[PDB]
């Protein structure tokens, strides 16, 4: 379907059915969004909430996190798994304190330079917390776009990844970008799921190719072997 229709239908859906009450969505700041994104990378929302609250209480600012001993950070992380995320989290806090005066950077290049932060995550931090014009491409987004536009091939290959980044940019609006990006993650997480996606609850059901062809299993493509 047309790019302008994609954006409008997703935004209208978010307004009435989207999640807007999570802790990291109230009184948003780059620090809070960054922290939530790292915790959410490999952990479900229900498990993350208590940890997010404990971290914000112990570390009100990024400088407080930077000055704390690494052992205390790892102790508070216990139970979230994938500790490389925590080690990079502490190094990034120290980089913000050292190079940016304790104020989380608000430009793409500076954010993407932080340990543990990639292209998609940097775009998420800045679009969600400040409304800057950047698209995202996590597992959730790849699933929705690949199915709606029938993008076959394994995203692990450069040519396929490039096509998906181009599509995301095409459908991502400037006006309301913070609402649109959160909505796309919401959809891929609860509606357009890995298995048995719930088409009847999706705002893209009237134009999605996978839904029309009953071929959601083909997108995104899997690693060939
Ligand atoms: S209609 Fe079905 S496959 Fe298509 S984006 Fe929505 S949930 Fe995914």
């Amino acid at each position: 379907m047309q790019a302008s229709q994609f954006s409008a239908q997703v935004l209208d859906w978010y307004d009435k059915y989207g999640r807007k009450t999570l802790p990291w969505q109230i009184d948003k700041t780059p620090y809070k969004v960054w922290l939530s994104e790292v915790m959410l990378q490999q952990t479900q929302v229900a498990t993350v909430i208590p940890y997010f609250e404990r971290f914000m209480a112990r570390f009100p600012t990024v400088t407080d996190l930077a000055n704390a001993p690494l052992d205390e950070v790892l102790h508070l992380w216990t139970g979230l798994g994938y500790y490389a995320r925590a080690r990079n989290l502490h190094k990034a806090a120290q980089q913000v304190a050292t190079l940016h005066g304790g104020k989380f950077p608000e430009t793409f290049e500076e954010v993407a330079a932080l340990p543990g932060v990639g292209r998609s995550t940097a775009g998420a931090i800045l679009s969600l917390s400040l409304g800057k014009h950047f698209p995202i491409l996590d597992g959730n987004v790849k699933r929705v776009l690949a199915r709606c536009y029938a993008v076959s091939g394994w995203p692990g290959k450069k040519e396929v990844e490039n096509k998906l980044w181009s599509l995301s940019e095409q459908v991502t609006p400037a006006v309301g970008v913070e609402r649109f990006n959160q909505a796309m993650m919401d959809l891929g997480a609860m509606i357009c799921t890995r298995s048995k996606p719930k088409h009847s609850l999706c705002p893209l059901q009237n134009g999605c190719i996978a839904a029309a062809n009953n071929s959601w299993a083909l997108y995104p493509g899997k690693k060939p072997k």
